[PDB]
């Protein structure tokens, strides 16, 4: 049968097959080292450059307004009682979906509060590494098997974004540094995202394994690594780039 | 600007302009041959013999199965703040297919009332001309653009089905027919989607008009009044084929 259900609570790592949690153990400095991003650190603290973090919500913004899309092509994928995972799959993206129905307008808000309007973050003029993340987002979307898909989206981004936005809320300096008129405005998108303690990915990889089963192939379990770092290496990249944009804005008005 | 906003009732075809109420008035002998139609007089008052419904529950399946399918494709196709029209179809989208979240959960159920098991659902043993629409659907909704595949599926598709399964509902005999321990889980479907005061088809109208504007060419609106006709004539098409069945099948029993 190879069938796998779920014994353990759904947020915990030894809920999931050894498989499973090899995978998260192989993908963990890949995630690492986006979730505790310097450029995060500095965000939590309001240091980031009026450029930097300029860059940073025009750069995103793709990835954030497609959202939903990248749900709905996956969505598009699935057919009824073919599999227990794909039913699961159906009726998850059908319910999240709808989640995001605000969350490219509080990217909006977050933006106009450091200044970037609606049509800046049309033009998306910004550096092609901050581009290459929405590229694979709709690639994989595109022309990947769902389960594929899923985990490089609603695994790997959804769950490291959970990660970097309640690292950025964290210690209140951030928030408190918006006038008090601005501020619930401002931090909505942040807000709304803002858990290491969200079910969301959880149930993303449940779904996935759901999809694999107990026994998958070598193969199967490669391409899944392989997406979910993926994933997670181009928001490296973007946060690369960022902070190498940020040293020169610093250093030139320290110099200055 | 050429720019629309209902001031209007939202069910009344005076609040939207002219073009859209001649659309109305084009497409109504299309429409009124199916929500009118003989075969759903006959499920009324549960007249329909076995072989015909159960043809109807299966060809019917595709459909219904994949209308969430249809209205993520055209999700897909929208892009934030393009147009006014698009910001509706957007979040529109994004609310309606959650609605459908157990709607083929009670189409299954419906059908295992009149003996059609999960596998025969899935068999799709029936003529072609009744998985026609089926094609259609998928067609408009993978290669048209928006408005047109909106206009086909949640305008056409969804109003007419409103409107059918209010009649097959209206008298009381059909659903008086199913045993009481059966009935309500039988009915479900149908109890979810008869209405003819049911917003959605006119929710969907609007945005097409908020789409096309003022002032669409004639281009357009042809494109738009020949993708509804097409929509209701395959519902024709597969109403007439199961009505030419149920012909034999109860000349057969008549005669024997
Ligand atoms: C490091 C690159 C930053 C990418 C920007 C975050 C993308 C987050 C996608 C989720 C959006 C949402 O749930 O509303
Ligand atoms: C005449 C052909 C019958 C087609 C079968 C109805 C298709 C209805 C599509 C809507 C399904 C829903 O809202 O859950
Ligand atoms: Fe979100
Ligand atoms: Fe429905």
């Amino acid at each position: 049968i190879d069938t796998f259900s779920r014994t353990g609570p759904l947020m915990e790592a030894a809920s999931y097959p050894a498989w499973t949690q090899q995978l998260i153990q192989d993908c963990s400095e890949s995630k690492r080292r986006v979730v505790e991003h310097e450029l995060y650190q500095r965000m939590r603290d309001n240091k980031l450059s009026a450029k930097v973090m300029r860059q940073y919500l025009i750069g995103g913004w793709p990835v954030v307004e497609q959202f939903a899309l990248y749900m709905a092509q996956n969505l598009t994928k699935t057919r009824f009682a073919r599999h227990p995972g794909e039913d699961m799959a159906r009726r998850w993206l059908m319910r999240n979906i709808r989640v995001e129905l605000n969350h490219a307008d509080y990217w909006v808000h977050w933006s106009r509060a450091h200044g970037v309007t609606l049509e800046d973050l049309q033009a998306q003029q910004v550096p092609p590494e901050l581009h290459a993340l929405s590229h694979w987002c709709w690639h994989t979307s595109s022309a990947d098997s769902l389960i594929v898909a899923i985990a490089a989206t609603n695994y790997a981004i959804e769950g490291a974004t959970g990660e970097w936005s309640a690292l950025v809320c964290s210690n209140g300096i951030y928030a408190a540094a918006f006038p008090e008129e601005d501020r619930k405005r401002a931090m909505k998108w942040l807000k709304m995202h803002a858990q290491y303690d969200d079910a969301h990915p959880w149930e993303a990889l449940e779904i996935i394994v759901t999809l694999a089963g107990l026994n998958p192939t070598k193969a199967l379990q490669a391409e899944l690594r392989q997406a979910i770092c993926k994933s997670y290496d181009y928001m490296y990249l973007f946060l690369e780039r960022c902070m190498q944009q940020e040293k020169t804005a610093v250093t030139r008005e320290r110099l200055a």
